[PDB]
């Protein structure tokens, strides 16, 4: 039974009695079972840590771990020194003393050293190869572990040079089986893991599903409405009409904010502004004002740094990346129960934001000259304007992005529940500028 050893080693080191989700579960089986390559992708915050540092505790050998930053390995190695286990990490930041002493470790036979974290930088270093052939020589690895596997893409927006190398590294392992981790989840970033990491196929895969069924997703163009301030403020009230829970207004300008809450309050809806300009001691009144209920609405333009009841979440502008609007609306309705997502789009709106995006692409120029990376940073703002402006469900245009198949839409969106109120209102779109 792995399961038992699984589950005493769990509670025995990791101290839980379960895991988060089946998927996590699921996830670690695999990994533990050691016949297959295996990519993991789940949101940031699921624990897709446990599914690799559970197993390698399992096993005889050694497991390497690569990672992007020395700052987050050792958050990682003073987690797991917290929980008494033996891991190590070698890096520039070491003493030539300490060094030492680790090298050491790794040329004895059955070494103290049970999880290695190490850079992309330090693996595919001159000065590591010696001890990394004489871990091959001697059969002593029992995985391959490649953390925030996405830094492979050009397509994921972390892009890193040195995870180019990790590819040749894994046939050289070929023995032993590897494990890819990331939470960005589109279809080209997974293809180029697979081919940049020379996974070995059937690749069991663990993909968390993105959608739920309990969100209504509509697009309101501002061009065709008479009364703007109006619109949402009944918006909102009616989410909170059956009051009842609260909502989230985002949008991009300090004075749009202030003037939102301010528009909002005098039509009969309680709502207050929350940006980076205001004090650091407003903010945090503000803050928690909408987590205890005290005010039902709260008009942002960034995050706080956990909430059950969000009934509501509503973009007053577009926003920068289909990814940026999947994270900010899916804060709506964590509870289970029916939430509304709504994005005011205006082709001015579009506008306005494609101008800013690309001023910044221009200083990033500037500074370290031309990338192919800058054409992901376009495409993932045109995937929401064409989600905007098309004739569809909102959530299969959400799961295409994704790759996930087509799912059932309860008549859960604008789209499908009137497919001609939605065309009619896209017709009247065109004529406005005719
Ligand atoms: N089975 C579990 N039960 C409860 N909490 C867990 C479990 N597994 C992991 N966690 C916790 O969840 C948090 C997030 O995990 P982490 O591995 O950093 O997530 P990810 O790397 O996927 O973003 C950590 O504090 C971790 O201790
Ligand atoms: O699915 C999620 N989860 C959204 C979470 C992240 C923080 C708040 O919401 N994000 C991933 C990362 C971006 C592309 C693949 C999807
Ligand atoms: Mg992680
Ligand atoms: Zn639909």
């Amino acid at each position: 039974d792995p399961e038992r050893r699984v589950r005493s080693t769990l509670k025995k080191v990791f101290g839980f009695d379960s895991f988060k989700t089946p998927l996590q579960e699921s996830a670690t089986m695999a990994v533990v079972k050691g016949n297959k390559d295996v990519f993991v992708c789940m949101p940031t915050g699921a624990g897709k840590s446990l599914c690799y540092q559970l197993p390698a505790l399992l096993a005889k050998g050694i497991t390497i771990v690569v990672s992007p930053l020395i700052a987050l390995i050792q958050d990682q190695v003073d987690h797991l020194l917290t929980l008494k286990v033996r891991v190590s990490s070698l890096n520039s930041k070491l003493s030539a003393q300490e060094r030492k002493e680790l090298l050491a470790d790794l040329e004895r036979e059955k070494p103290q050293t049970k999880i290695l974290y190490i850079t992309p930088e330090m693996a595919a270093s001159s000065s590591f190869q010696p001890t990394l052939n004489s871990l091959v020589s001697r059969h002593l690895l029992s995985y391959l572990v490649v953390d925030e596997a996405h830094c492979v893409s050009q397509w994921g927006h972390d892009f890193r040079p040195d995870y180019l190398r990790l590819g040749a590294l894994r046939s050289r392992l070929g023995h032993a089986p590897c494990v890819a981790l990331t939470a960005t989840a589109t279809p080209q970033v997974q293809e180029d893991v697979f081919a940049a990491l020379h996974l070995k196929k059937p690749v069991a895969i663990f993909k968390t599903p993105c959608f739920r069924a309990n969100l209504f997703y509509d697009v309101q163009f501002k061009e065709l409405i008479s009364d703007p301030y109006g619109n949402l403020k009944d918006f909102c009230l009616k989410a909170l009409g059956q009051l009842s829970g609260c909502g989230i207004v985002y949008c991009r300008t300090r004075e749009a904010c202030e003037q939102l809450a301010i528009e909002l309050s005098c039509r009969g809806v309680n709502a207050k502004a929350y940006h980076a300009g205001l004090k650091a001691s407003e903010r945090t009144l503000v803050q928690n004002d909408w987590m205890e209920e005290k005010v039902p609405v709260i008009v942002a333009t960034i995050s706080f740094g956990d909430k059950a009841n969000v009934r509501f979440v509503a973009h007053w502008n577009i926003a920068k990346s289909m990814a940026g609007y999947y994270q900010e609306s899916g804060r709506a309705g964590r509870d289970g129960k029916p939430s509304w997502c709504r994005l005011y789009y205006s082709r001015n709106d579009r506008d306005q934001v494609s101008f800013l995006i690309r001023k910044e692409v221009a200083k990033l120029q500037e500074k370290r000259g031309n990338k192919a990376s800058d054409k992901a940073t376009i495409m993932a703002f045109d995937a929401l304007v064409t989600f905007c402006e098309e004739l569809g469900c909102r959530h299969a245009a959400i799961a295409k992005y994704f790759g996930d198949a087509l799912p059932a839409c309860a008549k859960g969106c604008d789209h499908c529940q009137n497919p001609t109120a939605v065309r009619r209102r896209l017709e009247a779109l065109e004529r406005s500028s005719s």
